[PDB]
């Protein structure tokens, strides 16, 4: 679909300074934001699509839980974001992210 694209990437696009807090190896948390990831916008629209439900929510047009989907896109694409984040912690987070935004 095509119309969820653009609701991600509309809801991408506006929050995509806006800094976020993950858990680290050290302790406490680091900052991110989208535009660390030295991404194009629509490689991380494609990207975002992978975590469970965003499609569904961008077809309804629902918030998307972007915390969860930059660690999502960070995970597996920014090999500086998996070593300064501790996954296990990482993982709880976007598993309880997705349930509130059930």
């Amino acid at each position: 679909d095509l119309s969820v694209e653009a609701e991600i990437a509309h809801q991408i696009a506006e929050s995509f300074s806006k800094k976020y807090a993950f858990p680290s190896r050290s302790s406490g948390i680091f900052l991110y934001n989208f535009e660390q990831l030295k991404m194009n916008l629509d490689d991380i629209v494609k990207e975002a699509k992978n975590v469970p439900g965003v499609t569904r929510l961008a077809h309804d047009g629902s918030k998307l839980p972007l915390r969860c989907v930059l660690g999502w896109v960070a995970l597996a694409n920014s090999k500086k974001f998996q070593l300064l984040v501790e996954a296990n912690k990482l993982n709880k987070i976007m598993q309880d992210d997705l349930n509130r935004y059930a």
